[PDB]
């Protein structure tokens, strides 16, 4: 299991936005968090969230299975890194 | 975890070879898995393996840490998918 935390410092989200190649309007959400990779301390990694959820609150998560995608060349994607409670 | 499972049928693995853009050689060794990515079935995964290394033998596996990498755009993304025992 992949560790992740969200700090205290990274409860927030801010957002982008835009227009779509053929007129539509878009946000997109984004938080941070530190994910161990196994370094000598964890490193930070930007989140982009799906449509209408809330920022993840401070705490220990880890990923949930649907984060991945077999993607166009046939070998294992992440899709969007999605948390659930430790 | 991710439940990856390598069947008796996957027990080999393929080479393709070529040259890299300033001349050097190179070879890589490709197997296929099966991951359980919650649909009704577990999906067709292809792996590229490390220098060196022999094929997984058929069996259950889970994924190992070093798999992951953060990408150019700071978001976590699949290096390539590494296997240890489950």
């Amino acid at each position: 299991m992949i560790k992740v935390e969200i700090k205290p410092s990274q409860a927030q989200f801010t957002t982008r936005s835009g227009v779509s190649r053929q007129g539509k309007p878009y946000s997109l959400n984004e938080q941070l968090c530190y994910i161990d990779l196994g370094n000598e301390y964890p490193v930070l990694v930007k989140l982009t969230l799906d449509e209408g959820q809330p920022a993840y609150a401070p705490g220990l998560y880890t990923v949930h299975l649907s984060s991945f995608k077999v993607g166009q060349f046939g070998s294992l994607m992440i899709d969007r890194l999605r948390l659930v409670p430790a």
